[PDB]
Formats: structure tokens, C-alpha cells, sequence
């Protein structure tokens, strides 16, 4: 069906475009604080700063790319999707592997373009030192939890109450996400992100943590959004159709 | 009447879990800076992001659950709702009993989450030095005053002036609340945002400021706007009924 | 004529509370940094912090109130609005009396909260070190010539394309004003908002410019808007009308 | 034929006194950190101020003259309109000149008023130390190649799902490639904005990269949104006509 349709290619392709552009700038961001190279001073990480790098990237590539793919850019908000049933499992898989392989693309291109720190972490996340492995999971599950309920209230289609820009809400749900982990676990939020950098530096130490709690999130939130505040009302038979048709 | 309705008690249940992810993302940002434990650093608040991480908390989580609750997540706004009589007095009782309880929760999760911090403070708004009882009574007023207000003009209802996000608006709200008075009480400017740090740490040391100030605040904003600025062209006595009807 | 009408005096009244409230919340942001008082530490300001603080003020107090007054909540934006003929001389008069007074009350309230602040410059405007008169003039200038450019475009009425918030638009303005300015001057960009530090300090050295500066900005934005950019098609001398008529 | 109309010239006019503004509220900002002068201290560029200054002066410049000129301010957004056939190539080359007199002129303003800074660099863009050729072109391609692409998409015209502030949605963009770019290069990414400070510091080392990045970028958002995501159902030859017609 959708495997033969040049609109779900293009839809596609603007998600491995996008997700390459949002973890290239993100990340770039994350590493600025490094530069100067020769100067030495104890430069310290802007918060601030990497936050809004993620959610500003996040509204930039939803403005621009939305209307042709949805602009998911990230795995756990794509399986929000599918587990709410709106997209099919075709185009989840082709989503997340383009998502997976664009951020590896913008990590690899990123490893290029600083070249010139030593021991370049690529902004790959760990656990910092006094969070252990269940309380990054916990981080990431609430923060994944908050940005795929943004997700499915913001795309609900029954609502009329919405007003302004939807990128720019998801966007800000994102720099939130990244306002609470980025001092816990650097704030992964999107498996893919996480998935780039652990790739590029060979490293996967604590990486199942980055894949299993924004799962956990966004299963949550589904849960929560679709059979807790606002139920359909719809046979459960029906919207699985969708699984194998996309509609 | 609503007690017997799933759309009234499925925006209870609204309230306590947006309350609880609420409290959970901005103390969990508040406390971010004292990671990593062992590294010995004079490490300072960022007040920008514990500012815009409970204002966009506050935007992400209505624009989640406002259509089907209201998204107060705040005992101070819920008062002022009820002054100005838009919602019953079960429903105003209900919402607060909700919105502690899911701060309880939260501030208990990450009590659990955070405990890796020793004598973690949780969030826990007092005085600063230099600031006395009534000084800091003076700022939580005024910073729920501004944070009520803005909610009152926003669903006005009477209104066709408005444009772009009522969520945007509310969370940008309370992170002007936040960026007001984090130096000078810690910004309660939410009793329940208050009572969950103050019962998870047994301290409520000073802690009838963060409940009286942000009451009288919304009070005053409700008879600022409502009998002042924008009267409506009602009988006070009809208004009246609504406590007992929520209509 | 609009002198004995309930709406106009309620649209005073409404000019007066907010910019109480607006310089109330900006100016205690811009204190914080001083607590805790006893703590000696070289803290220093953070500019950001500030500059949001102004801005999501006049956002804020935008959205509460504009509808009531247009909310000003600026001499510098009175006058530009005066001389494009929207306002009525006498309302533009008792907005900037009511301004004025709305900043004194708000610093004199500020004054006695942070009475533990030594020496408090309550957020008085000078030159900073390195900036004389003409250079923080052209300063001010060009802050208020952008804060009314932005006004005025916001608020033409013939346009058709606006989307968003006004509100925001305008409190993101003030915002990249302060951005521009507090080194340099402490952004004035406020004739009245300087004026209430000024007095409560009984200090006015320099403060010429903060009158000066703006008013020259928004005659220069009202030149350019209405005479370059986007004239209208209407004789001046009709316009004229509106300031002894209001209409 | 816009040669001989008075919008056309207008709009050119529009063009130039908003890029002067930008460019000198953001420089200015950005040079705000030196101050005061005396002050012997280690005064730190703050990376979100600069940021945010550049954003939302392109946000409030854009809702102030867009609706007059498409508030371009940047040859690089000027060439990706020029690619997608939207402007004429007259349109284009008066933008452009109008942008880098603009720049030009801020540019020397600001070294009028900032006469007390030593060694003033003007906000002049050069690769940090680190930073080669090669690499800051990476990543003046890739603030630019999302700067670009933002405004392509939300200017399509075929696109009914916007909502919210297109200004807005254009500053954070701009934003985004400062909070990206500051570290590496300075964050050119408007090659009028590069080629003001070059020209009033008389220091053009490296200078060829604001230029040729920027274009790159804008040209391979061109080719991504009207050959790849977003194609329309056009004869290039007819798009070729806007060229010569503006149509
Ligand atoms: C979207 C694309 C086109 C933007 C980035 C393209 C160019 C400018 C970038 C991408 C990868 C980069 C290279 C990656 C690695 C290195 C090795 C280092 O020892 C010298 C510089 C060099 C050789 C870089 C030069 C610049 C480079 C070629
Ligand atoms: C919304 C929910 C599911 C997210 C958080 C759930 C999990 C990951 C969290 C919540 C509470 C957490 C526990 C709270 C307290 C402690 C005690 C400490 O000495 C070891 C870790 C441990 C045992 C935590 C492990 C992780 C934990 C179990
Ligand atoms: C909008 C209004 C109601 C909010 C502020 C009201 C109250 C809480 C504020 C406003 C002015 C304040 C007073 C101003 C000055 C001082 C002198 C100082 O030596 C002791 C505290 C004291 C006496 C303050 C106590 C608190 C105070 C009374
Ligand atoms: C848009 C315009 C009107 C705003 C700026 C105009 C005025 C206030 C500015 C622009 C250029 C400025 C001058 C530029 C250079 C210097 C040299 C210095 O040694 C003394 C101050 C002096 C002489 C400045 C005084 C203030 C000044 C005249």
C-alpha cells in the first residue's frame, strides 16, 4: 500500500533529513562550550543553552517538515503513534530506522567537524555519578512520558480548542524534557539521538536505558492519553486496522 | 450532579497526574545543578532554567489536559476560578485535593529518584536571608496575583481578541512568577507545589506564606478583573448558583 | 466625551495596575541576584533572567489587559500611538499620569520588601562605565524606536496576515530591548519605569536621557511606519480628529 | 516594471532599515559583556543572551516589515527565494544591497557607540581556535540550510496547518543557528551581517566563509523542500518567468 506511494517515501526521507539536521545542530550545540581549544578555562555547560538547542531544532524541523511526514524525529514519539494507532507498522519501522540511521549520519558528520577535542564524548548519555541505573530510567521515563502526551493532545484531530504553532509546542516540550535530565542522565528523550552518539564512539555502556524508559514513556502516555482522559470511541478492532492499512 | 459524571471525575484524575508530572519535571530541574555528586564544584542555580522549566511544564501540561480539566494544577488558580464562579465548589474541592496529593506523590518519587543529594531540600520554598515573613508574603502575592489574573483574562469566554497558545501564555506566566521570586521565598506561587516539599521533608517552617499569599493573590486578581476591569452583566445571585451546579 | 464614560476610566485604571504589577515583577527579577544577603558571594547578574523578566511581564500584562486599555503599560508607546493618531491628547495623558504613578507605587512597594538590600539602587537607570551621554542616548533610542516600530505594526488594522500572539510579540520586543540595553544603560526603553527608581532614590542624574531617548525612538518609529513603510490613505487632517475626539 | 512601483521600492526601503536595526540590536547585545569598561573583570560572553538577541530581533522586524517587504534581512534567505522562484532577480540584487548597506551602517553606528572598547571586534565572525576552514563551513551550511529551509516551509503558500507566529517561528530559527553556531564561528549564517564587521574592522581573514557557507545552505534547502519533501506541480519554465516578472 503505502509501500508503493511516493508521498510515504517523501515522508520518509524527510525524517532521516530532518532527524540528521536535529541531532547535527543539538548536539553541536551540547559540544560549543568546549571552544576555544588551546584556551584553558574551566568552562562550564549552559543548561540553558543545550535545552533550547533541542527544542528550538525539534519547532525549527516540525514547522518545516511536519506537513510532509509528521515530523516525528524520534523513535518514542513514533511508537506513541503506533501504539495509539494513527500510523501503520510499516511506516513506524521505516520512521524509526530513518531516524536511527540519520542520527548516526549527523553524529558521524559532527565527530568530523570537532575533530579538535580530545576525547570528544559526541554528547553521548550516561549516568551521572550519583544516579544509578533505575533513577536515569526514571528521568527518562517521565520526560519521554511528558513529550509523547504533548505529542498526542497536540494531534488529537477531535479537538477545537487549539491555538498557535504545534511545532513550537512540541518543540517546548522537548526543551522541557531537556531542562529536567540533561544534569541526570544528559537527557536521551529519543532513542535515536542516544543511539547516534553511543554508535559513533563505540560505546554502549548503560545504553539500554535510553531505549527501554522513553518506550516506557511513551507507552505510559498512550495508556494515559487514550484510555485514561480522552477515550475514543471506537472498537479497538477498528483503529488496528490502521496497523496494516495507515488509516 | 458532576459526582456522578465520568467527564467531571476524568478531569479529576487530570489534574492529580498533570500535578504530579508537573511538580516531578520542575523540582527534579531545580535540583539538576547539584549533579554530579562527587565532583567537589561551587556549582550555582541556574534560576533561567528552573524558571522556563516550570513555566513550559506548566504550558506543556495544558496544552496536554486543559480541554479536558482546565489544566489548573494550581490550588491559587482553581480559587480564583471559583471566585469568580466558573467552577463548582466540589469541583474546586476536588481539584485541590488532587493537585496535593499528586505534588505529595511527585515530591515523594523524586525523593526516591534524588537520593544520592544529602539533606536534599527537595524544593522546599522558605525565606532567604535579608527576606522576613511579610516581604516574602509581598512577592508570593503579587506573583500569584499576575499568574491568576492572566488565567482570568485568558478564558474569559466574552473574549475575541485572543491569539495564539492559552497554554503558552498561562506557563510563560508562571515563569515570570518563577523569575520573580526564586531569590526571594524559592516561588511557591502553587500551595501545592509548596505542601508536597514541605510534607515529604516534615518542614513547614514558614510554610503558611506559600498557602496565604498565593490565595490572597488569586483573590485579589479575581476582584481586579472581575469587579474592576472587565465586570460582567450578570446578578451576582445567578453567578452564585453555579458553586452548586458548575454550570 | 470619553472623559464621562465608565470604559475609559476603566481603561486607565487598568493602565495604572499593570504597570504597577510590570514594574514591580521586573524590577524585583533584577534584584534577585543581591540574595541572600548575608551569603558573600560574587554574584552577578544575570542578564537573561532579567531581560525575560520584562518581557513575559509586558506579555503577561498584554494579555490580561490590552482589551481593556491596549495596554501600553509605556509612556514611549503612548506617544507613539498619539502621533499615529489612534488615542485621544487626553488619554494619552492620563495613561502616561497613570504610568507614572503605577511605576512610583510599584517601586515604593519594592523599596520596602528588599529594605535588607544595602544601598539599594532599586533599579535605577545610569550610564554604565565606558558609555556617556550620547551613546547611551542613541541606546535608548534605538531600543524604544524598535519597541514602537513593533507596536505599531502589531496594531496597524489594516493588516490581514498576523498570527499569534499579540501580547507575546510585543513582551518578546521589551525582551530584546533589555537584551540590547542593560549593559549599557540598565535599558530604560520606559520612561515611567525609570522614572519610579528615580524617584523613590531621589536620584535623577542622567535621567533626561530615559524621557529623551524613548520619546525620540517612537517619533522615529511613528515617521517611519505611517510615513515610509506602510502610509495610509487617509487625509491628516481627519486624523488630526482623533485627538480631541478619540475616535 | 517594480523598478517604476512604488511598493517595490517601499519594500526595498523596508529592507534596509530592518536589517540596520538587527544587525545593531544583535551586535550590540553581543558586545554588551565588555561593559563596564573600569571593571577589571573575567566578564564571560553569555551564549543564550547573544542568542535570543539575534532570534528575536529577527522575529520583531519580521512581524513589523514582512507584511511590506517578506522581511528578509539576510542574503542567504533572499537567495533561497530567488532559487525557489518567488522574487525576481531585480527583487533579489536590490534586497541584498539594501541588507548589506544596512549592515554596513549598523556596523559603524555601533563603533560610534561602542568607542570605549578596546580593540572593538564589532561582533566580526572568524573560526574559533580548533575551528579550520573546512569545519566552520560545515557549520555556517548547516545553520543556514535550517534557517532557509524554516522560511521555505513557511511561506509555501499551499500550506493550510500553520498556526501561530510565522515571525516567530523565523527568530527562533535564527536562534537556533546562533545557539549552534556562536562557538564554532561566531554564527554568520546572514552574510550581511558578516560582511558589515568586516568592512568597519577592515579585516576580512576568512571572510569568503560567511559568504559561500550561507549560500550553500540556502541553495541545498531549496533543492530539499522544492525537488525532494515539498515538490509543486509547476513547469520550471513558467517558475523561470518570476524571474524576470516578480510574479
Ligand atoms: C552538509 C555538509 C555539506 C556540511 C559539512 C561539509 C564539510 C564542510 C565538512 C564535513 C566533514 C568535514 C571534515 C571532517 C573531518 C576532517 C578531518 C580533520 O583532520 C580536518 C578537517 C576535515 C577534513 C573536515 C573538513 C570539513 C568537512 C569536509
Ligand atoms: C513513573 C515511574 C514509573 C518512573 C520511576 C520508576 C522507577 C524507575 C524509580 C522510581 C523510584 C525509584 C527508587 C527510589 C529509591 C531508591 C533507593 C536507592 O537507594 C536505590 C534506588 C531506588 C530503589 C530507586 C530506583 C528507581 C525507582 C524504582
Ligand atoms: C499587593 C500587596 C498587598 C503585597 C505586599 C503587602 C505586604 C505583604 C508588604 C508590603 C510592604 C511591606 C513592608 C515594607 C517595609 C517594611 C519595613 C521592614 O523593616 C520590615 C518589613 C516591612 C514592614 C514590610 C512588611 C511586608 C509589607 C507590609
Ligand atoms: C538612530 C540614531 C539617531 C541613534 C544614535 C544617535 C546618537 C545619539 C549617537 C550616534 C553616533 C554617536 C557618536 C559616535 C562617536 C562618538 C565619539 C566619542 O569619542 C564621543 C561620542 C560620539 C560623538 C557619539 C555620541 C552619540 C552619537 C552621536
Amino acid at each position: 500500500s503505502e509501500f508503493k506511494k511516493k508521498l510515504f517515501w517523501r515522508a520518509v526521507v524527510a525524517e532521516f533529513l530532518a532527524t540528521t539536521l536535529f541531532v547535527f545542530i543539538s548536539i553541536g550545540s551540547a559540544l560549543g562550550f568546549k571552544y576555544p581549544v588551546g584556551n584553558n578555562q574551566t568552562a562550564v555547560q549552559d543548561n540553558v543553552k543545550v535545552s533550547l538547542a533541542f527544542g528550538l531544532s525539534i519547532a525549527t524541523l516540525a514547522q518545516s517538515v511536519g506537513h510532509i511526514s509528521g515530523a516525528h524525529l524520534n523513535p518514542a514519539v513514533t511508537l506513541g503513534l503506533l501504539l495509539s494507532c494513527q500510523i501503520s507498522i510499516f511506516r513506524a519501522l521505516m520512521y524509526i530506522i530513518a531516524q536511527c540511521v540519520g542520527a548516526i549520519v549527523a553524529t558521524a558528520i559532527l565527530s568530523g567537524i570537532t575533530s579538535s577535542l580530545t576525547g570528544n564524548s559526541l554528547g553521548r548519555n550516561d549516568l551521572a555519578d550519583g544516579v544509578n541505573s533505575g533513577q536515569g530510567l526514571g528521568i527518562e521515563i517521565i520526560g519521554t512520558l511528558q513529550l509523547v502526551l504533548c505529542v498526542l493532545a497536540t494531534t488529537d484531530r477531535r479537538r477545537r480548542d487549539l491555538g498557535g504553532s504545534a511545532p513550537l509546542a512540541i518543540g517546548l516540550s522537548v526543551a522541557l524534557g531537556h531542562l529536567l535530565a540533561i544534569d541526570y542522565t544528559g537527557c536521551g528523550i529519543n532513542p535515536a539521538r542516544s543511539f547516534g552518539s553511543a554508535v559513533i564512539t563505540h560505546n554502549f555502556s548503560n545504553h539500554w536505558i535510553f531505549w527501554v524508559g522513553p518506550f516506557i514513556g511513551g507507552a505510559l502516555a498512550v495508556l494515559i492519553y487514550d484510555f485514561i482522559l480522552a477515550p475514543r470511541s471506537s472498537d479497538l478492532t477498528d483503529r488496528v486496522k490502521v496497523w496494516t492499512s495507515g488509516q
